[PDB]
Protein backbone atom coordinates (compact mmCIF):
# COMPACT_ATOMS: atom_id res chain seq x y z
CA UNK A 1 0.00 0.00 0.00
CA UNK A 2 0.86 3.40 -0.47
CA UNK A 3 2.71 5.08 2.40
CA UNK A 4 4.15 8.92 2.64
CA UNK A 5 7.24 9.26 4.94
CA UNK A 6 6.39 9.21 8.95
CA UNK A 7 8.47 12.22 9.64
CA UNK A 8 6.97 15.48 11.14
CA UNK A 9 6.78 18.38 8.89
CA UNK A 10 9.51 20.22 10.69
CA UNK A 11 11.87 17.51 10.28
CA UNK A 12 11.17 17.78 6.30
CA UNK A 13 13.59 19.39 3.69
CA UNK A 14 12.91 22.13 0.72
CA UNK A 15 12.96 20.51 -2.63
CA UNK A 16 14.21 23.95 -4.46
CA UNK A 17 16.14 25.49 -2.01
CA UNK A 18 18.71 23.57 0.75
CA UNK A 19 16.52 24.20 3.95
CA UNK A 20 14.31 23.02 6.24
CA UNK A 21 10.14 23.19 5.96
CA UNK A 22 8.91 25.89 8.18
CA UNK A 23 5.05 26.30 7.09
CA UNK A 24 2.73 25.19 4.50
CA UNK A 25 0.77 27.63 3.17
CA UNK A 26 -1.88 28.14 0.02
CA UNK A 27 -1.08 30.92 -2.66
CA UNK A 28 -2.77 34.19 -2.54
CA UNK A 29 -4.73 33.72 -6.00
CA UNK A 30 -5.47 29.75 -6.13
CA UNK A 31 -5.66 29.22 -9.42
CA UNK A 32 -2.28 30.51 -9.58
CA UNK A 33 -0.14 28.10 -11.94
CA UNK A 34 3.35 26.94 -10.90
CA UNK A 35 5.99 24.93 -13.13
CA UNK A 36 8.59 24.26 -10.54
CA UNK A 37 11.92 21.65 -11.85
CA UNK A 38 12.59 20.57 -8.80
CA UNK A 39 10.48 18.95 -6.18
CA UNK A 40 9.02 16.82 -9.24
CA UNK A 41 8.54 13.20 -8.80
CA UNK A 42 4.73 11.27 -9.67
CA UNK A 43 3.55 8.77 -6.72
CA UNK A 44 4.92 5.88 -8.54
CA UNK A 45 8.43 7.09 -8.78
CA UNK A 46 8.92 8.59 -11.61
CA UNK A 47 11.15 12.29 -11.06
CA UNK A 48 10.61 14.66 -13.44
CA UNK A 49 12.45 18.20 -14.66
CA UNK A 50 15.70 18.46 -12.66
CA UNK A 51 14.68 16.91 -9.82
CA UNK A 52 17.18 14.65 -8.03
CA UNK A 53 16.87 12.26 -4.82
CA UNK A 54 19.01 13.42 -1.90
CA UNK A 55 18.28 16.79 -0.26
CA UNK A 56 21.88 17.32 -0.41
CA UNK A 57 22.04 17.78 -3.95
CA UNK A 58 19.04 20.46 -3.81
CA UNK A 59 20.20 23.49 -5.89
CA UNK A 60 23.63 22.72 -6.26
CA UNK A 61 25.88 23.45 -9.46
CA UNK A 62 29.08 21.94 -10.59
CA UNK A 63 30.98 22.45 -13.81
CA UNK A 64 34.59 23.04 -15.26
CA UNK A 65 35.68 26.90 -15.25
CA UNK A 66 36.17 28.00 -18.93
CA UNK A 67 37.91 32.09 -18.87
CA UNK A 68 34.37 33.42 -17.44
CA UNK A 69 31.83 30.75 -17.43
CA UNK A 70 30.97 26.73 -16.02
CA UNK A 71 30.65 24.14 -18.49
CA UNK A 72 28.20 22.31 -16.83
CA UNK A 73 28.34 18.84 -15.76
CA UNK A 74 26.36 16.26 -13.30
CA UNK A 75 26.74 16.88 -9.64
CA UNK A 76 28.94 13.91 -9.44
CA UNK A 77 31.61 15.23 -12.12
CA UNK A 78 30.24 12.80 -14.94
CA UNK A 79 28.85 14.64 -18.46
CA UNK A 80 25.74 16.26 -18.51
CA UNK A 81 24.06 15.79 -21.81
CA UNK A 82 22.34 18.14 -23.41
CA UNK A 83 16.64 16.89 -18.94
CA UNK A 84 16.46 21.24 -18.51
CA UNK A 85 19.69 21.12 -16.99
CA UNK A 86 21.85 18.85 -14.85
CA UNK A 87 19.82 17.23 -11.79
CA UNK A 88 19.73 19.29 -9.05
CA UNK A 89 20.18 22.51 -10.74
CA UNK A 90 18.29 25.29 -9.33
CA UNK A 91 14.98 26.54 -10.77
CA UNK A 92 14.19 29.77 -9.28
CA UNK A 93 13.80 31.50 -11.64
CA UNK A 94 14.21 35.50 -13.03
CA UNK A 95 16.75 36.67 -10.57
CA UNK A 96 20.50 36.59 -9.86
CA UNK A 97 22.05 33.90 -8.44
CA UNK A 98 25.14 34.07 -6.10
CA UNK A 99 26.59 30.65 -5.75
CA UNK A 100 29.19 29.74 -3.54
CA UNK A 101 31.72 27.09 -4.75
CA UNK A 102 34.88 24.91 -4.17
CA UNK A 103 38.00 23.45 -5.84
CA UNK A 104 36.98 19.64 -5.82
CA UNK A 105 40.35 18.42 -6.38
CA UNK A 106 42.65 20.69 -4.87
CA UNK A 107 44.95 21.11 -2.22
CA UNK A 108 43.23 24.14 -1.11
CA UNK A 109 45.12 27.19 0.32
CA UNK A 110 44.17 30.53 2.06
CA UNK A 111 40.23 30.91 1.71
CA UNK A 112 38.75 27.95 -0.64
CA UNK A 113 35.58 29.63 -1.67
CA UNK A 114 34.47 31.60 -4.72
CA UNK A 115 31.18 32.51 -5.43
CA UNK A 116 29.72 33.12 -8.55
CA UNK A 117 27.66 35.48 -9.83
CA UNK A 118 24.65 34.29 -12.44
CA UNK A 119 22.69 36.44 -14.27
CA UNK A 120 19.43 34.71 -15.97
CA UNK A 121 20.15 36.89 -19.46
CA UNK A 122 21.65 35.58 -22.72
CA UNK A 123 24.30 33.68 -22.05
CA UNK A 124 22.80 31.31 -19.75
CA UNK A 125 21.71 28.29 -21.37
CA UNK A 126 21.77 25.29 -18.67
CA UNK A 127 19.88 23.08 -21.21
CA UNK A 128 22.64 23.42 -23.59
CA UNK A 129 25.52 22.90 -20.90
CA UNK A 130 26.72 26.18 -20.42
CA UNK A 131 26.19 29.46 -17.87
CA UNK A 132 28.33 32.29 -17.66
CA UNK A 133 29.17 33.90 -14.12
CA UNK A 134 31.57 36.88 -12.77
CA UNK A 135 33.24 36.45 -9.60
CA UNK A 136 35.53 38.97 -7.12
CA UNK A 137 37.20 35.58 -6.70
CA UNK A 138 39.49 33.28 -9.27
CA UNK A 139 37.86 30.03 -9.52
CA UNK A 140 39.79 28.05 -11.44
CA UNK A 141 38.84 24.18 -12.80
CA UNK A 142 36.20 21.93 -11.48
CA UNK A 143 33.73 23.87 -9.37
CA UNK A 144 30.92 22.76 -7.25
CA UNK A 145 28.62 24.50 -5.41
CA UNK A 146 25.01 25.69 -3.65
CA UNK A 147 23.32 28.72 -4.29
CA UNK A 148 23.80 30.49 -1.02
CA UNK A 149 21.55 33.71 -2.21
CA UNK A 150 19.66 35.02 -4.77
CA UNK A 151 18.88 39.01 -5.88
CA UNK A 152 16.63 40.80 -8.60
CA UNK A 153 17.57 40.91 -12.01
CA UNK A 154 17.84 44.45 -12.74
CA UNK A 155 17.56 47.31 -10.55
CA UNK A 156 14.66 47.82 -8.69
CA UNK A 157 12.89 44.51 -10.00
CA UNK A 158 11.66 42.23 -7.00
CA UNK A 159 12.43 38.68 -7.02
CA UNK A 160 9.36 36.14 -7.42
CA UNK A 161 10.61 32.71 -6.40
CA UNK A 162 7.34 31.28 -7.36
CA UNK A 163 8.88 31.69 -11.39
CA UNK A 164 11.47 29.03 -13.15
CA UNK A 165 13.98 29.58 -15.07
CA UNK A 166 14.50 29.91 -18.88
CA UNK A 167 16.90 26.84 -19.71
CA UNK A 168 17.34 27.75 -23.04
CA UNK A 169 13.87 21.75 -22.88
CA UNK A 170 11.69 18.89 -21.97
CA UNK A 171 10.27 20.59 -18.55
CA UNK A 172 8.17 18.66 -16.08
CA UNK A 173 4.65 20.41 -16.89
CA UNK A 174 2.87 22.73 -15.45
CA UNK A 175 0.49 21.57 -12.34
CA UNK A 176 -2.76 23.36 -12.31
CA UNK A 177 -4.92 23.60 -9.22
CA UNK A 178 -7.47 20.21 -10.00
CA UNK A 179 -11.40 20.13 -9.30
CA UNK A 180 -13.09 22.06 -7.65
CA UNK A 181 -12.65 24.41 -4.30
CA UNK A 182 -9.01 22.96 -3.78
CA UNK A 183 -5.91 24.86 -3.46
CA UNK A 184 -2.54 23.32 -3.96
CA UNK A 185 -0.24 23.36 -0.77
CA UNK A 186 3.19 25.25 -0.85
CA UNK A 187 5.98 23.89 1.63
CA UNK A 188 8.24 27.20 2.73
CA UNK A 189 11.47 27.79 3.62
CA UNK A 190 13.44 30.78 4.65
CA UNK A 191 15.85 31.50 2.44
CA UNK A 192 18.16 34.46 1.67
CA UNK A 193 15.98 36.72 -0.93
CA UNK A 194 17.09 40.34 -1.25
CA UNK A 195 14.46 42.06 -2.69
CA UNK A 196 9.23 36.25 0.83
CA UNK A 197 10.14 32.51 1.66
CA UNK A 198 10.92 29.87 -1.18
CA UNK A 199 7.52 27.52 -2.33
CA UNK A 200 7.94 23.43 -3.30
CA UNK A 201 5.18 21.39 -4.30
CA UNK A 202 6.93 17.80 -2.18
CA UNK A 203 9.40 17.68 0.49
CA UNK A 204 12.36 16.47 -0.48
CA UNK A 205 12.22 13.07 1.27
CA UNK A 206 8.72 12.66 0.07
CA UNK A 207 10.83 12.75 -3.64
CA UNK A 208 13.12 10.05 -2.32
CA UNK A 209 10.21 8.14 -0.39
CA UNK A 210 8.33 7.63 -3.80
CA UNK A 211 11.56 6.64 -5.88
CA UNK A 212 12.39 4.51 -3.62
CA UNK A 213 8.87 2.68 -2.88
CA UNK A 214 7.62 2.47 -6.56
CA UNK A 215 4.05 1.67 -5.03
CA UNK A 216 1.17 1.57 -7.77
CA UNK A 217 -1.11 3.98 -8.18
CA UNK A 218 -4.66 2.51 -6.85
CA UNK A 219 -7.15 5.40 -7.22
CA UNK A 220 -7.95 8.76 -8.73
CA UNK A 221 -6.32 10.47 -5.59
CA UNK A 222 -4.92 9.44 -2.09
CA UNK A 223 -6.94 10.95 0.70
CA UNK A 224 -4.12 11.97 3.35
CA UNK A 225 -4.61 13.01 6.83
CA UNK A 226 -2.48 15.44 8.74
CA UNK A 227 -1.59 14.14 12.28
CA UNK A 228 -0.75 15.20 15.66
CA UNK A 229 1.92 12.58 16.66
CA UNK A 230 1.42 12.81 20.34
CA UNK A 231 -2.55 12.99 20.78
CA UNK A 232 -3.18 11.00 17.60
CA UNK A 233 -5.50 13.80 16.65
CA UNK A 234 -6.50 14.24 12.69
CA UNK A 235 -5.34 17.73 12.13
CA UNK A 236 -6.30 18.44 8.69
CA UNK A 237 -7.37 16.10 5.05
CA UNK A 238 -5.31 16.74 2.25
CA UNK A 239 -5.16 15.26 -1.11
CA UNK A 240 -2.36 13.57 -2.75
CA UNK A 241 -2.24 13.47 -6.39
CA UNK A 242 -0.81 10.78 -8.58
CA UNK A 243 1.15 13.54 -10.75
CA UNK A 244 3.17 14.43 -7.49
CA UNK A 245 1.39 17.29 -5.48
CA UNK A 246 -1.33 17.85 -2.60
CA UNK A 247 -4.26 19.67 -2.45
CA UNK A 248 -6.38 21.09 0.53
CA UNK A 249 -9.64 22.70 0.49
CA UNK A 250 -8.57 26.27 3.12
CA UNK A 251 -11.42 27.44 5.46
CA UNK A 252 -11.95 30.92 4.58
CA UNK A 253 -9.72 33.14 5.94
CA UNK A 254 -7.31 30.71 6.84
CA UNK A 255 -5.55 27.32 5.75
CA UNK A 256 -3.09 24.79 6.29
CA UNK A 257 -0.56 27.97 7.08
CA UNK A 258 -2.47 28.31 10.59
CA UNK A 259 -1.69 24.03 11.24
CA UNK A 260 0.86 23.55 13.63
CA UNK A 261 4.32 22.42 11.92
CA UNK A 262 4.68 19.11 13.80
CA UNK A 263 2.19 17.05 12.19
CA UNK A 264 2.98 13.81 10.59
CA UNK A 265 1.11 13.25 6.89
CA UNK A 266 0.17 9.69 6.55
CA UNK A 267 -1.72 7.64 3.91
CA UNK A 268 -5.82 7.06 4.94
CA UNK A 269 -7.38 6.28 1.38
CA UNK A 270 -7.60 5.92 -2.12
CA UNK A 271 -10.27 8.38 -3.31
CA UNK A 272 -12.17 9.71 -6.30
CA UNK A 273 -10.78 12.54 -8.12
CA UNK A 274 -13.16 14.86 -7.23
CA UNK A 275 -13.41 13.75 -3.15
CA UNK A 276 -14.43 16.46 -1.37
CA UNK A 277 -11.97 17.76 1.50
CA UNK A 278 -13.05 18.95 5.28
CA UNK A 279 -11.47 22.53 5.09
CA UNK A 280 -8.92 23.46 7.18
CA UNK B 1 13.62 -4.33 8.65
CA UNK B 2 14.44 -2.57 5.10
CA UNK B 3 17.81 0.06 4.28
CA UNK B 4 17.34 3.08 1.87
CA UNK B 5 16.57 1.56 -1.75
CA UNK B 6 19.07 4.43 -3.19
CA UNK B 7 22.33 4.06 -4.82
CA UNK B 8 25.24 5.10 -2.33
CA UNK B 9 26.61 7.90 -4.91
CA UNK B 10 22.80 9.48 -4.18
CA UNK B 11 23.23 9.71 -0.03
CA UNK B 12 24.48 12.19 1.62
CA UNK B 13 27.35 12.70 3.79
CA UNK B 14 25.36 12.85 7.89
CA UNK B 15 28.54 15.36 8.75
CA UNK B 16 28.83 17.61 6.21
CA UNK B 17 26.61 18.97 3.57
CA UNK B 18 27.67 16.74 0.62
CA UNK B 19 26.98 13.46 -1.09
CA UNK B 20 28.66 10.56 -0.69
CA UNK B 21 31.46 9.73 -3.33
CA UNK B 22 33.16 7.13 -1.74
CA UNK B 23 33.45 4.08 1.03
CA UNK B 24 36.92 3.35 2.97
CA UNK B 25 38.43 1.53 6.17
CA UNK B 26 40.30 3.36 8.23
CA UNK B 27 43.93 3.03 7.72
CA UNK B 28 44.17 1.61 11.62
CA UNK B 29 41.48 -0.93 11.42
CA UNK B 30 41.48 -0.74 15.41
CA UNK B 31 40.97 2.99 15.30
CA UNK B 32 37.59 3.74 17.90
CA UNK B 33 35.49 7.16 16.62
CA UNK B 34 33.15 8.80 18.37
CA UNK B 35 31.49 11.14 15.86
CA UNK B 36 28.38 13.20 17.23
CA UNK B 37 26.72 13.13 13.77
CA UNK B 38 25.25 10.75 12.09
CA UNK B 39 24.47 8.63 14.98
CA UNK B 40 20.80 6.96 15.13
CA UNK B 41 20.32 3.31 16.76
CA UNK B 42 18.29 0.31 14.20
CA UNK B 43 14.94 0.78 16.14
CA UNK B 44 15.39 4.83 15.24
CA UNK B 45 16.64 6.41 18.31
CA UNK B 46 19.04 9.26 17.34
CA UNK B 47 22.23 9.39 19.32
CA UNK B 48 24.49 12.65 20.08
CA UNK B 49 23.48 15.87 18.28
CA UNK B 50 22.13 13.80 14.85
CA UNK B 51 19.08 15.43 12.98
CA UNK B 52 16.94 13.78 11.15
CA UNK B 53 16.79 15.59 7.28
CA UNK B 54 20.40 15.65 4.95
CA UNK B 55 19.12 19.64 4.98
CA UNK B 56 19.82 20.11 8.89
CA UNK B 57 23.39 18.61 8.52
CA UNK B 58 26.22 20.70 10.01
CA UNK B 59 24.12 23.55 10.08
CA UNK B 60 24.23 26.32 13.42
CA UNK B 61 21.29 29.11 14.53
CA UNK B 62 21.59 31.70 17.22
CA UNK B 63 20.91 34.89 18.30
CA UNK B 64 23.83 37.36 18.12
CA UNK B 65 25.45 38.76 21.26
CA UNK B 66 28.03 41.42 22.01
CA UNK B 67 30.42 41.76 24.53
CA UNK B 68 33.70 44.11 25.52
CA UNK B 69 35.22 41.11 23.74
CA UNK B 70 33.43 40.23 20.75
CA UNK B 71 30.53 38.71 19.13
CA UNK B 72 29.31 35.56 19.50
CA UNK B 73 25.94 33.16 19.27
CA UNK B 74 23.47 32.22 22.12
CA UNK B 75 22.45 29.13 20.12
CA UNK B 76 19.02 27.41 18.94
CA UNK B 77 17.79 24.03 17.50
CA UNK B 78 17.83 25.26 13.99
CA UNK B 79 14.15 25.87 14.03
CA UNK B 80 14.50 28.50 15.99
CA UNK B 81 13.15 26.88 19.67
CA UNK B 82 15.31 26.18 23.18
CA UNK B 83 18.44 24.30 22.62
CA UNK B 84 18.01 20.64 24.52
CA UNK B 85 21.54 21.15 26.80
CA UNK B 86 19.95 18.51 29.39
CA UNK B 87 20.05 16.18 26.81
CA UNK B 88 22.22 16.54 23.92
CA UNK B 89 26.13 18.08 23.20
CA UNK B 90 24.50 20.64 21.10
CA UNK B 91 21.70 21.88 19.13
CA UNK B 92 20.65 18.94 16.99
CA UNK B 93 22.28 18.98 13.68
CA UNK B 94 25.77 20.97 15.40
CA UNK B 95 28.49 20.61 13.14
CA UNK B 96 31.03 17.34 14.82
CA UNK B 97 34.21 18.53 13.09
CA UNK B 98 36.91 19.00 16.00
CA UNK B 99 39.82 20.63 16.62
CA UNK B 100 39.76 22.70 13.17
CA UNK B 101 38.45 26.76 12.82
CA UNK B 102 35.16 26.86 11.49
CA UNK B 103 33.60 28.95 8.76
CA UNK B 104 30.09 28.96 8.64
CA UNK B 105 27.47 31.26 6.36
CA UNK B 106 24.96 32.51 7.67
CA UNK B 107 22.10 34.90 7.08
CA UNK B 108 19.84 37.26 9.03
CA UNK B 109 16.23 35.15 9.45
CA UNK B 110 12.86 37.58 9.14
CA UNK B 111 15.19 40.39 8.05
CA UNK B 112 14.49 42.17 4.57
CA UNK B 113 17.71 41.82 3.15
CA UNK B 114 19.33 44.38 1.08
CA UNK B 115 23.08 44.49 -0.40
CA UNK B 116 25.46 40.85 0.45
CA UNK B 117 23.02 39.32 2.84
CA UNK B 118 25.44 36.72 3.76
CA UNK B 119 27.86 36.78 7.05
CA UNK B 120 30.47 34.45 7.42
CA UNK B 121 31.14 33.44 10.90
CA UNK B 122 34.69 32.59 11.82
CA UNK B 123 34.93 29.97 14.77
CA UNK B 124 38.05 28.80 16.76
CA UNK B 125 37.18 25.72 18.92
CA UNK B 126 39.34 27.44 21.82
CA UNK B 127 37.82 28.49 25.46
CA UNK B 128 35.03 30.29 24.70
CA UNK B 129 34.04 27.52 22.23
CA UNK B 130 31.39 25.60 24.73
CA UNK B 131 28.35 25.05 22.41
CA UNK B 132 26.59 23.17 25.47
CA UNK B 133 26.26 25.79 27.70
CA UNK B 134 24.63 27.53 24.81
CA UNK B 135 27.08 29.73 23.47
CA UNK B 136 30.24 29.95 20.78
CA UNK B 137 32.04 33.05 19.54
CA UNK B 138 33.14 34.20 16.44
CA UNK B 139 34.97 36.74 14.35
CA UNK B 140 33.45 38.25 10.83
CA UNK B 141 34.39 40.64 8.61
CA UNK B 142 30.44 41.25 8.19
CA UNK B 143 28.09 42.70 11.05
CA UNK B 144 25.54 39.63 11.61
CA UNK B 145 22.96 40.56 13.83
CA UNK B 146 19.65 39.36 15.71
CA UNK B 147 18.80 35.47 14.53
CA UNK B 148 21.47 34.03 11.79
CA UNK B 149 20.72 30.59 10.53
CA UNK B 150 23.33 28.66 8.66
CA UNK B 151 25.62 26.35 7.44
CA UNK B 152 29.02 24.75 7.54
CA UNK B 153 30.85 26.22 4.34
CA UNK B 154 34.78 25.00 5.08
CA UNK B 155 37.42 24.64 7.72
CA UNK B 156 40.99 25.64 8.98
CA UNK B 157 44.06 24.58 10.59
CA UNK B 158 43.28 26.13 14.40
CA UNK B 159 46.95 27.49 14.40
CA UNK B 160 49.40 28.18 12.05
CA UNK B 161 50.54 24.78 10.90
CA UNK B 162 48.54 22.53 12.23
CA UNK B 163 45.76 19.66 10.15
CA UNK B 164 42.70 19.42 9.99
CA UNK B 165 41.50 15.96 11.02
CA UNK B 166 38.08 15.45 10.52
CA UNK B 167 38.10 12.27 12.06
CA UNK B 168 38.09 14.10 15.49
CA UNK B 169 35.07 15.38 17.17
CA UNK B 170 34.93 19.04 19.28
CA UNK B 171 34.87 19.63 22.92
CA UNK B 172 31.69 20.50 23.72
CA UNK B 173 32.10 21.83 27.09
CA UNK B 174 33.81 24.36 28.62
CA UNK B 175 35.60 22.11 31.96
CA UNK B 176 34.12 17.64 34.61
CA UNK B 177 30.73 19.17 32.33
CA UNK B 178 28.69 16.13 31.16
CA UNK B 179 27.73 16.78 27.43
CA UNK B 180 25.54 13.43 26.74
CA UNK B 181 27.72 12.37 24.23
CA UNK B 182 26.93 9.31 21.90
CA UNK B 183 29.34 6.74 22.75
CA UNK B 184 32.36 5.53 21.02
CA UNK B 185 31.86 3.27 18.12
CA UNK B 186 34.64 0.39 18.38
CA UNK B 187 35.67 -2.53 15.82
CA UNK B 188 34.15 -5.17 16.90
CA UNK B 189 36.65 -7.82 16.15
CA UNK B 190 37.38 -11.15 14.17
CA UNK B 191 38.82 -8.71 11.47
CA UNK B 192 35.64 -6.81 10.71
CA UNK B 193 36.13 -2.78 9.87
CA UNK B 194 34.10 -0.21 10.26
CA UNK B 195 32.80 1.49 7.33
CA UNK B 196 33.32 5.19 6.39
CA UNK B 197 31.38 7.06 3.71
CA UNK B 198 33.46 10.04 2.41
CA UNK B 199 32.52 13.14 1.10
CA UNK B 200 34.70 16.07 -0.95
CA UNK B 201 34.60 19.22 1.18
CA UNK B 202 36.78 22.11 1.62
CA UNK B 203 39.41 22.09 4.16
CA UNK B 204 42.42 23.92 4.00
CA UNK B 205 45.49 22.09 5.38
CA UNK B 206 37.95 13.64 2.76
CA UNK B 207 35.40 14.00 5.65
CA UNK B 208 34.17 10.38 6.79
CA UNK B 209 30.85 9.39 8.44
CA UNK B 210 29.33 5.91 9.60
CA UNK B 211 25.75 6.13 8.44
CA UNK B 212 24.23 8.21 5.04
CA UNK B 213 22.27 10.31 6.20
CA UNK B 214 18.96 8.92 4.70
CA UNK B 215 19.56 5.18 6.55
CA UNK B 216 19.30 7.37 9.84
CA UNK B 217 15.81 9.57 8.28
CA UNK B 218 14.87 5.49 7.18
CA UNK B 219 15.70 4.20 11.17
CA UNK B 220 13.62 6.88 12.36
CA UNK B 221 10.71 6.86 10.07
CA UNK B 222 10.60 2.99 10.56
CA UNK B 223 10.76 2.51 13.94
CA UNK B 224 11.52 -1.39 13.03
CA UNK B 225 12.08 -3.91 15.64
CA UNK B 226 15.46 -5.36 16.19
CA UNK B 227 14.68 -9.03 15.60
CA UNK B 228 18.44 -10.48 15.92
CA UNK B 229 21.97 -9.04 16.82
CA UNK B 230 22.91 -7.98 13.22
CA UNK B 231 21.51 -7.38 9.71
CA UNK B 232 22.95 -8.90 7.06
CA UNK B 233 23.14 -6.72 3.95
CA UNK B 234 23.99 -7.37 0.66
CA UNK B 235 25.84 -4.34 -1.06
CA UNK B 236 23.86 -5.18 -4.58
CA UNK B 237 25.06 -3.28 -8.48
CA UNK B 238 21.70 -1.78 -9.59
CA UNK B 239 22.52 -2.29 -13.45
CA UNK B 240 22.97 -6.27 -13.23
CA UNK B 241 21.88 -7.17 -10.13
CA UNK B 242 25.19 -8.82 -9.09
CA UNK B 243 26.02 -8.85 -5.05
CA UNK B 244 29.06 -7.41 -5.13
CA UNK B 245 29.35 -8.19 -1.42
CA UNK B 246 28.33 -8.54 2.42
CA UNK B 247 28.26 -6.00 5.28
CA UNK B 248 26.91 -6.25 8.29
CA UNK B 249 24.67 -3.39 10.02
CA UNK B 250 25.05 -3.27 13.72
CA UNK B 251 21.83 -2.61 16.62
CA UNK B 252 24.10 0.65 17.77
CA UNK B 253 24.25 1.81 13.85
CA UNK B 254 26.92 1.60 11.90
CA UNK B 255 28.18 -0.67 9.47
CA UNK B 256 31.20 -3.17 8.82
CA UNK B 257 32.73 -5.43 6.89
CA UNK B 258 36.03 -7.65 6.37
CA UNK B 259 38.36 -5.69 3.81
CA UNK B 260 40.47 -8.61 1.66
CA UNK B 261 44.20 -7.55 2.31
CA UNK B 262 45.39 -4.72 0.74
CA UNK B 263 41.83 -3.33 -0.49
CA UNK B 264 38.54 -2.80 1.21
CA UNK B 265 34.69 -1.22 0.03
CA UNK B 266 37.11 1.42 -1.40
CA UNK B 267 37.53 -0.85 -4.35
CA UNK B 268 33.95 -1.09 -4.73
CA UNK B 269 32.01 1.15 -7.59
CA UNK B 270 30.11 3.74 -5.83
CA UNK B 271 26.74 3.25 -7.01
CA UNK B 272 25.53 0.00 -5.27
CA UNK B 273 22.70 -0.07 -2.92
CA UNK B 274 22.78 -2.35 0.10
CA UNK B 275 19.85 -4.24 0.69
CA UNK B 276 18.99 -5.97 3.62
CA UNK B 277 19.44 -10.22 3.52
CA UNK B 278 18.55 -11.46 7.16
CA UNK B 279 19.03 -11.18 10.78
CA UNK B 280 22.34 -12.69 11.97
CA UNK B 281 23.97 -13.56 14.68
CA UNK B 282 26.59 -10.79 15.86
CA UNK B 283 29.27 -13.07 15.25
CA UNK B 284 28.38 -14.03 11.67
CA UNK B 285 31.12 -14.75 9.45
CA UNK B 286 31.46 -12.28 6.59
CA UNK B 287 33.39 -13.02 2.93
CA UNK B 288 36.05 -10.63 2.43
CA UNK B 289 35.22 -7.55 0.14
C1 LIG C 1 21.60 51.18 -3.45
C2 LIG C 1 22.38 50.60 -4.63
O1 LIG C 1 22.70 51.30 -5.59
N1 LIG C 1 22.67 49.29 -4.53
C3 LIG C 1 23.41 48.58 -5.58
C4 LIG C 1 23.12 47.09 -5.48
O2 LIG C 1 21.74 46.85 -5.78
C5 LIG C 1 23.99 46.33 -6.46
O3 LIG C 1 23.81 44.92 -6.28
C6 LIG C 1 23.47 44.31 -7.53
O4 LIG C 1 22.09 44.55 -7.82
C7 LIG C 1 21.78 44.06 -9.13
C8 LIG C 1 20.34 44.44 -9.50
O5 LIG C 1 20.32 45.76 -10.03
C9 LIG C 1 21.92 42.54 -9.15
O6 LIG C 1 21.01 41.97 -8.20
C10 LIG C 1 23.35 42.16 -8.77
O7 LIG C 1 23.45 40.74 -8.65
C11 LIG C 1 23.72 42.81 -7.45
O8 LIG C 1 25.10 42.57 -7.17
C12 LIG C 1 25.21 41.61 -6.10
O9 LIG C 1 25.06 42.29 -4.84
C13 LIG C 1 26.01 43.36 -4.75
C14 LIG C 1 25.75 44.16 -3.47
C15 LIG C 1 27.42 42.79 -4.73
O10 LIG C 1 27.57 41.94 -3.59
C16 LIG C 1 27.66 41.99 -6.00
O11 LIG C 1 28.94 41.35 -5.92
C17 LIG C 1 26.57 40.94 -6.15
O12 LIG C 1 26.73 40.28 -7.42
C18 LIG C 1 25.45 46.69 -6.23
C19 LIG C 1 26.33 45.94 -7.23
O13 LIG C 1 26.01 46.35 -8.56
O14 LIG C 1 25.63 48.10 -6.41
C20 LIG C 1 24.90 48.81 -5.40
O15 LIG C 1 25.18 50.22 -5.50
C1 LIG D 1 50.24 31.39 6.32
C2 LIG D 1 49.50 31.14 5.01
O1 LIG D 1 50.05 30.56 4.07
N1 LIG D 1 48.24 31.60 4.97
C3 LIG D 1 47.63 32.29 6.12
C4 LIG D 1 46.22 31.78 6.33
O2 LIG D 1 46.26 30.39 6.71
C5 LIG D 1 45.53 32.59 7.41
O3 LIG D 1 44.16 32.19 7.52
C6 LIG D 1 43.86 31.84 8.88
O4 LIG D 1 44.66 30.71 9.27
C7 LIG D 1 44.46 30.44 10.66
C8 LIG D 1 45.41 29.33 11.11
O5 LIG D 1 46.49 29.90 11.87
C9 LIG D 1 43.02 30.00 10.89
O6 LIG D 1 42.77 28.80 10.13
C10 LIG D 1 42.08 31.10 10.44
O7 LIG D 1 40.72 30.63 10.52
C11 LIG D 1 42.39 31.48 9.00
O8 LIG D 1 41.59 32.61 8.62
C12 LIG D 1 40.73 32.24 7.52
O9 LIG D 1 41.50 32.18 6.31
C13 LIG D 1 42.18 33.43 6.12
C14 LIG D 1 43.10 33.33 4.90
C15 LIG D 1 41.15 34.54 5.89
O10 LIG D 1 40.38 34.23 4.72
C16 LIG D 1 40.23 34.63 7.09
O11 LIG D 1 39.19 35.58 6.82
C17 LIG D 1 39.63 33.27 7.38
O12 LIG D 1 38.86 33.33 8.59
C18 LIG D 1 45.61 34.06 7.07
C19 LIG D 1 44.93 34.88 8.17
O13 LIG D 1 44.80 36.24 7.75
O14 LIG D 1 46.98 34.46 6.96
C20 LIG D 1 47.59 33.79 5.84
O15 LIG D 1 48.92 34.28 5.65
Amino acid sequence: QLTVPNIPLNNLANSRVPAMINKMTVSTDQNQVVQFQNGRCTLEGQLLGTTPVSASQVARIRGKVFSKGLNLTELDGTPYHASPAPLGFPDIGACDWHVSTFKVDQNLSGDPMSRLDVKQNAPFAPHLGSIEFTSDQDPTGDQLGTLAWVSPSTSGARVDPWKIPSYGTHLAPPIFPPGFGEAIVYFMSDFPIVSAQVPCTLPQEFVSHFVEQQAPVRGEAALLHYVDPDTHRNLGEFKLYPDGFITCVPNTGGGPQNLPTNGVFVFSSWVSRYYQLKPV
